């Protein structure tokens, strides 16, 4: 739960990241303001594989399966449904963080 590009620089990882609202764009990513704390929109800031979210949240819907037939810039993705969406983030290991 701790790997968002915006930290490098100083900022936080902004929590629930596929659901935040981008109020900020510069040429380092995005960023945006939950629970009133400035962080960079990272869906995969380093969340464990808890099934916190999903990948492909940038357009298209989440897939479910644990199957990347491809990888982009934005995480893996898989072919479900007839439809391009995104890996869930708890279709990437078991062993994801210590045992909380």
């Amino acid at each position: 739960a701790m790997a968002c590009w915006a930290q490098s620089q100083g900022y936080n990882c902004c929590n629930n990241p596929s659901s935040t609202k981008v109020e900020y764009t510069d040429a380092s990513g995005q960023w945006g303001v939950q629970n009133g704390q400035w962080c960079g929109i990272d869906y995969s800031y380093g969340q464990n594989q808890g099934n916190e979210s999903c990948t492909g949240n940038g357009s298209y819907p989440c897939c479910n399966t644990c199957q990347a037939t491809y990888t982009d810039g934005d995480g893996d993705w898989a072919f479900e449904n007839g439809n391009w969406c995104g890996i869930k983030n708890s279709c990437k290991q078991q062993p994801q963080n210590n045992n909380q």
